C-alpha cells in the first residue's frame, strides 16, 4: 500500500479485436487513488477511428483508484508492491460477448496498464453500430473468493431514444502476492464518462467503496 | 399511492416445486411501506419441513415496501390502486435455476401476495442440501423498460466455512395501470433475514432506494 500515493500517473496500452476489427489504443493519465478519481487521454493508433462504441473499452482502461472508508480493507492498494491482474467478461443483452484482460504493474509513481480484449456482437448491436451514449452510474458487488476479489455489475448503456442496454460485468481481480487483510463483501459505486473525438479519447472515473445504506 | 399507508398488513400464499418436491407456505405480516421495513410469519402447510434452503424462498415473500427519497419517483407505490405483478429468474453459480412469480393486490389495509416458484438444482447445491446461511446485504440495480421496472441483483448466499454462493436475480415488476411518474435508474439497498424453526418461519426485510454515492 505504501507505494500507492495520493497523486499518481498512469500509462496504457491496449490491443484488441471486435468482430474481426483489430486495433491498438495507447495513452496516459493522472489520478488520486485514495479519492477514487482519475482522468485519461488516449489515442487510437491502429484500426481507428473505431467502428464500434468506445463504451465497450472505457471500463477496461484499475480498482486501485477507488475511495475506501476506514472500515473496509482495500484489497487493491494492498496489491502493491506486487502488482495484480484482472479479467472481465461482458455479457450484453442481445448476445454480444467480450472478454478483457489487464495486468497492472507499478514503477515509481506510474501505473503501467496493459490490456487486451476480444468481442463478438450481432450487426444490430448498439455497440457494433457505435451508438451507445455512455454507461449509467453503477454499483459493483464485491466479494472475496479464494484470495481474489470478484466483482458483479449490472451495467447499463444509454441509447438514442432514452432506452437502455444491459451488460453484465463479471470480473476477477487477483493479487500476485497473498493479501493480508481481506475485506468483507461490499459495494463500489462507479460513475465513468468518456468522450471520443476522431481517434482522440478522454475517460474519467469516480469510484467509491461503501456499504450504504446499512453500513 | 394514497391507498399505501404508513402502517399496513400482509397475507401470503405460496405454492411451489423444487427438484420435484411440492410444497405450500402461508402466513401474514406487518410493515411500514414508506420506511422500507416489514416482518412476516409463515407456516409450511404442505411438503414440510422443506428439504431445501428457505433462502430460495425468502425474497419471493413486495417492492412497495421500500423507502424512497423525494428525488426518485416510487414506481411501486404508484401501482396502487391497480395492483402489480413480478417475475424473478434465479440463476445460481452451480447451474441451479428457479423462476418465481407473484401477484400483489390490495384490499383495505392488507396486501394479498400470491406466488409460485419452480426450481431445479444439482444434488450438491447448498440450496438443495439446505445449508445456506442467509443472503448478504445487496444492491439491486433498477431501470425502466417499456413501463415496467427491471431489477438486477448479484445476490450472495453465506456458506458454512465462510465462503459464498452467487445467485443472479433478474426481475421484471409491472403495474396493471400505466404509471404516470416513471423514475430515473437507481439502486435499492436490501438486507433480508429469515429464521426457520421446523415448519415455522420468520422473515424481515429492510430496503432503501438511493443513488449513493453520487446522488
Amino acid at each position: 500500500m505504501s507505494v500507492i500515493k495520493p497523486e499518481m500517473k498512469m500509462k496504457y496500452f491496449m490491443d484488441g479485436s471486435v468482430n474481426g476489427h483489430e486495433f491498438t489504443v495507447e495513452g496516459e493519465g493522472t489520478g488520486k487513488p485514495y479519492e477514487g478519481k482519475h482522468k485519461i487521454t488516449l489515442d487510437v493508433t491502429k484500426g481507428g477511428p473505431l467502428p464500434f462504441a468506445f463504451d465497450l473499452l472505457s471500463t477496461v482502461f484499475n480498482r486501485c483508484l477507488t475511495k475506501y472508508p476506514d472500515d473496509i480493507p482495500d484489497y487493491f492498494k494492498q496489491c502493491f508492491p506486487g502488482g495484480y491482474s484482472w479479467e472481465r467478461k461482458f455479457e450484453f443483452e442481445d448476445g454480444g460477448l467480450a472478454i478483457a484482460k489487464a495486468e497492472i504493474s507499478l514503477k515509481g509513481n506510474c501505473f503501467e496498464h496493459k490490456s487486451t480484449i476480444e468481442g463478438t456482437f450481432p450487426d444490430s448491436s448498439p455497440i457494433a453500430q457505435n451508438k451507445t451514449l455512455g454507461w449509467e452510474p453503477s454499483t459493483e458487488k464485491m466479494t472475496v473468493r479464494d484470495g481474489s476479489m470478484k466483482g458483479d455489475d449490472a451495467a447499463y448503456l444509454k441509447l438514442v431514444g432514452g432506452g437502455n442496454h444491459k451488460c453484465y460485468f463479471t470480473t476477477t481481480y487477483t493479487a500476485k502476492k497473498k493479501i493480508p487483510n481481506l475485506p468483507q463483501s461490499h459495494f463500489i459505486g462507479h460513475r465513468i464518462s468518456s468522450v471520443v473525438n476522431g481517434t482522440k479519447i478522454g475517460v474519467m472515473e469516480d469510484a467509491i467503496a461503501h456499504l450504504y445504506p446499512f453500513n
